[PDB]
């Protein structure tokens, strides 16, 4: 059939499509489309297990797991005409990568020693130590992907908004805050995409979107965590919804140097306010599940036992007027005016109420509050997120003190947790598999016992498309939580 796909999206503008910094939904989503890595997660899958080859079309590590060999495919051509994608490129952009000074995601670089380039089409990477998930961190998100070192080199500061990459689809335009226009690149190395072009439209108006796709101006668009909306697009047969894992969790990070949360009973006493089962059955259990921990369910050391603090707004109120807050406590957030974390803002806002908190919610766009929690300025974070599914990962960049919000090696350790660096520490290099379990547990009973950060829901990604549209696989799951539209992604007559 047709060979133009449109899909909406809730966001209202790119920021940034370098892909060591790439961090919404959104602009991972693009980066997702735009670029590959050495090796690839299978598409439709978010599961590590799956990964298979992509530039690299071979690998071979050494007995001890210290030094792996990549060997790269020969003709992978750049988009827009950089030529072939060499040994050169993969050394510039893992060292990119693994540098805190020019990359958001350097933390999970940390065990690499060097990337080198034996010749042209052979990568060899020496590890400080073994790293189990190595894999993972080579793979198409995050800092895996590749990038062409004269694009770079050159674009600088403008590489942003006129990436390049070797991936299926490339950027043509950018019209700012209404469009991405994205065109087949020609040249992909699996062969040439059946979509020619695929127009990404920022919409965050949940109406305006849900016209446009009722009117038949878009093919996908990107649904909410409400099952109101789940139940009203499902009602029509021409509709599919696809409910994408990984679920992201979302969780009240709470700054515990700043007062009046710096006393252990206020934030207690916040805990005891929240009710994550009852946003999740308001939501919809399809969609959203309450989560008893501080890492999404879907990690390798996941503890089901750690210790959530139990819905009792009396409780809440005792603990208040204990911290000297008889009348209660007022906060302002600043809060994301993407819609879903906005609506969770508002449910919590009405929760809290109960158990003696006034909160403020100051709005600020998605990609600008980023920035600003970024820059300690909010008290308390909500923040809605999944990372690679091993405890490690979510455990080290929100709660291991490096993280810190401040300190060069900052990630996303918005509430300033140090309590359980030395079980985090000790579990990312135990080699007894049980032991390992054993301290990732041990980490998130200490960050939830100190409320360092109080649990909500966690949800997966919810999209709807015609049914005229096919995959070409099964989207069970994708890092980002979103479709990725492939050169495989076709639509029927
Ligand atoms: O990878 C990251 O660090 C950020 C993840 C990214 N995810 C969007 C997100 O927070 C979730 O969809 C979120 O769980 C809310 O919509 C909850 O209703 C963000 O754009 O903020
Ligand atoms: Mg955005
Ligand atoms: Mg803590």
């Amino acid at each position: 059939a047709k060979t133009e796909l449109s899909m909406g999206v809730a966001s209202e503008d790119v920021t940034t499509l370098d892909p060591h910094f790439a961090t919404t939904t959104s602009d991972r989503t693009l980066v997702s489309y735009i670029y590959g890595a050495l090796v690839r997660f299978a598409p439709g899958s978010a599961n590590p297990s799956s990964i298979e080859a992509d530039l690299a079309e071979s690998w071979e590590s050494n007995a001890d797991q210290l030094v792996w060999t990549f060997k790269l495919r020969p003709d992978v051509k750049w988009q827009g005409g950089y030529g072939n994608v060499t040994a050169d490129d993969v050394v510039f952009s893992l060292d990119k990568a693994r540098d805190p000074k020019r990359s958001a995601f350097s933390g999970d670089y940390a065990a690499i020693q060097k990337v080198e380039a034996v010749d042209a089409k052979t990568v060899r990477i020496t590890l400080t130590r073994r790293v189990p998930s190595l894999l993972a961190l080579l793979s198409n998100f995050s800092g895996g992907f590749i990038i062409p070192k004269k694009a770079f080199k050159e674009r600088g500061d403008d590489f942003k908004r006129r990436p390049v990459g070797f991936g299926p689809f490339q950027v043509e335009s950018i019209q700012p805050g209404q469009s991405v226009t994205l065109t087949a690149n020609a040249e992909y190395f699996r062969g040439k995409p059946k979509l020619s072009k695929i127009s990404y439209r920022f919409l965050n108006n949940e109406a305006a979107r849900d016209l446009a796709f009722e009117s038949g101006e878009l093919d996908v668009e990107q649904g909410n965590q409400d099952q109101r909306w789940l139940q009203r697009l499902t009602a029509n047969p021409e509709n599919v919804v696809d409910t994408i894992e990984p679920a992201e969790l979302n969780l009240l990070h709470i700054n515990i140097t700043k007062p009046p949360f710096n006393d252990i009973r206020v934030r207690q006493a916040l805990a005891h306010t929240v009710n994550a089962a009852q946003i999740a059955k308001y939501r919809g259990e399809r969609v959203n599940r309450a989560v008893p921990s501080v890492i999404p369910s879907n990690n390798l050391g996941f503890d089901p036992d750690a210790g959530v603090l139990n819905y009792d707004p009396a409780q809440s109120k005792k603990l208040l007027a204990e911290a000297g807050f008889p009348n209660g406590v007022t906060v302002t957030m600043v809060a994301s005016q993407l819609p879903g974390l906005e609506s969770l803002a508002q449910l919590i806002q009405a929760q809290v109420a109960e158990g003696g908190f006034t909160l403020n919610l100051q709005p600020v766009e998605h990609a600008a509050w980023h920035q600003m929690i970024r820059k300690d300025l909010s008290p308390i974070v909500l923040y809605g997120a999944a990372r690679f599914p091993i405890a490690d990962y979510y455990l080290t960049q929100f709660y291991h003190s490096a993280s810190e919000i401040g300190k060069p090696t900052q990630v996303v350790n918005f509430s300033h947790c140090n309590v359980a660096d030395k079980q985090i520490e000790a579990a990312r290099t135990e080699t007894d598999p049980n032991k390992q379990i054993e301290l990732w547990k041990e980490a998130q009973k200490l960050i939830v016992s100190n409320v360092c950060a109080i649990p909500l829901t966690e949800n997966l990604g919810t999209w709807a498309r015609k049914n005229k549209l096919g995959w070409g696989f099964e989207l069970k799951g994708s890092m980002p939580s979103a479709p990725l539209i492939t050169e495989q992604t076709y639509f029927k007559d």
